[PDB]
Parts: structure tokens; sequence; C-alpha cells
């Protein structure tokens, strides 16, 4: 099968805008011909989790 038939959506919103906050993407999935004859549910990645804005919040006095 192709996995990249069925597109990601895009990075959601970082969790924490600062000491590392976690985002993430998935496939866009609809149950139709193509995914079910090609088992594109097994070999096929539905996710992508990234940790976002690992810079530390800034320190102030
Ligand atoms: C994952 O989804 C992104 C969104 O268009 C593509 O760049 C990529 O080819 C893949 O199927
Ligand atoms: C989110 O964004 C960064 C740039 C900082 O200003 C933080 O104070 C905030 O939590």
């Amino acid at each position: 099968c192709f996995c990249d038939h069925y597109a990601w959506t895009q990075w959601t919103s970082c969790s924490k805008t600062c000491n590392s906050g976690t985002q993430s993407r998935h496939r866009q999935i609809v149950v139709d011909k193509y995914y079910q004859e090609n088992f594109c549910e097994q070999i096929c990645s539905k996710q992508e989790t990234r940790e976002c804005n690992w810079q530390r919040c800034p320190i102030n006095c």
C-alpha cells in the first residue's frame, strides 16, 4: 500500500509555548475501497508526535 495516499494533517498548536511543549499530526483517513483492499491499516504509520519549543521559558527576576 501507499501510505502517502492519505495525507497528514497539520502540526497542531504547541501545548506549551516553552519548557518542552508537545504537538502532534495524523494522516487523514476515510474508510474506502483503496484502504481496505491494500491493507493500509497494518503497514502504515497513522501518527507522528514531536516535542515543540524545548527552550526553557525565560526566567525573570
Ligand atoms: C504526510 O502528509 C503531508 C501533508 O501534505 C505530505 O507532505 C506527505 O507527503 C505525507 O503523505
Ligand atoms: C509562551 O511563549 C514563550 C515565547 C514565552 O513568552 C512564555 O512566557 C510563554 O509561556
